[PDB]
């Protein structure tokens, strides 16, 4: 149904009239789309002919175990991705039970699309853009209960010495509405982004019951707009949290942070700062970072750490309708309910 628990108000491929069909590999999801653009005459229509419900049963173990033994032989191959481009009569991608992906999905100037129970891992072409979801100018996209992986490591001599793995879930242009939730992403450098420049400000990004665990930074990095982070559990960061820059807002409300570098910042620009609303997590006054094990840094450039654990500002009504638990729930329960596999369970009051 359209309730994701956040901005995103899509049932993608799971609506009336839909087509179900079984990719075994990734030149299959190619063909199916492609074949979904065609009327009962031949002839190709705008933005899709029909929706589509594809379930993925393909595996690539053999791809990402080899990619894992070899994790700085992967930023030069060619990067792998079936793109969903300009298609909006409504798309769900749901791995099967079993499945797994070493090409990612990239998203570009389409609508409803639904990315579910899928296993995407250390992917090849880091040095050009190979990430595992990537979504561009695409409004209602909901990336849920899937498990991006890679390894949190930079190897040398990598281009821009930043490119041994792209991102996680990359979100940029007009993609104004997303919810990214119950995703178990773990091992990875650069998390995602919320805009690709400072000036690609905007959108309403829902966070929510995510598990992060052993990341780096950019929980997201946010250039704008509206980012509401609640009942993730967000452990080993190791380098930043939740970036809110160029004046964004966070409502950061009943997440679990714990060996946390910076969880909470605004940094890099030197200006335009953003602000958050914090209430309900673990955290809730300075005297818990010993607890929790939380640390900060300074930037060489001006910047605003979250080290009172005040709110630095306000939050717009939340639109949608939604029940957080408590942040001591995420930690006991979230790692249950997050990633592949878990039959898309959502973590509720009544399994606290
Ligand atoms: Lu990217």
């Amino acid at each position: 149904a359209t309730d994701t628990g956040g901005y995103a108000a899509t049932a993608g491929g799971n609506v009336t009239g839909a087509v179900s069909k079984t990719a075994t590999s990734m030149q299959d999801i190619v063909n199916i789309i492609d074949a979904a653009r065609l009327d009962a005459n031949g002839k190709k229509v705008k933005g899709g002919a029909y929706p589509l419900v594809i379930t993925y049963t393909g595996n690539e173990d053999s791809l990402i175990n080899a990619a894992a033994a070899n994790i700085c032989g992967q930023w030069s191959k060619d990067p792998r991705g079936v793109e969903i481009k300009e298609f909006t009569k409504g798309i769900t991608i749901i791995g099967a039970n079993g499945s797994s992906a070493n090409f990612g999905i990239w998203i570009k100037k389409s609508s409803d699309v639904v990315v579910q129970n899928m296993r995407i891992g250390y992917l090849p072409g880091g040095a050009k853009d190979g990430d595992m979801i990537r979504v561009d100018d695409s409004p209602n996209v909901w990336v849920d209960h899937n498990e991006l992986f890679a390894a949190n490591h930079e190897c040398d001599g990598t281009p821009d010495n930043d490119t041994t793995f792209e991102s996680a879930v990359d979100i940029k242009g007009a993609s104004n509405t997303v919810t990214v939730s119950y995703n178990y992403i773990h091992g990875v450098k650069k998390v995602g982004l919320d805009g690709s420049s400072s000036s690609d400000t905007g959108r309403n990004i829902t966070y929510h019951h995510n598990y992060y665990n052993d990341v780096n930074a950019r929980l997201p990095l946010q250039r704008g707009g509206l980012v509401h982070a609640y009942n993730n559990l967000y452990t080993n960061i190791t380098g930043s949290g939740l970036n809110v820059r160029q004046n964004g807002q966070a409502l950061i409300e009943n997440n679990w942070f714990e060996k946390a570098i910076n969880p909470v910042t605004s940094r890099y620009d030197g200006k335009n700062f953003g602000t958050w609303v914090l209430k309900g997590n673990n955290i809730t006054k300075p005297a818990d970072f010993s607890t929790y094990s939380i640390t900060w840094t300074a930037d060489t450039k001006p910047y605003v750490n979250a080290d009172s654990w005040t709110s630095t500002g306000t939050f717009p009504t939340v639109a949608y309708n939604y029940s957080p638990v408590s942040a001591q729930c995420v930690k006991d329960k979230l790692p249950g309910y997050a990633g592949v596999g878990k039959n898309l369970a959502t973590l509720t009051s009544t399994a606290c």
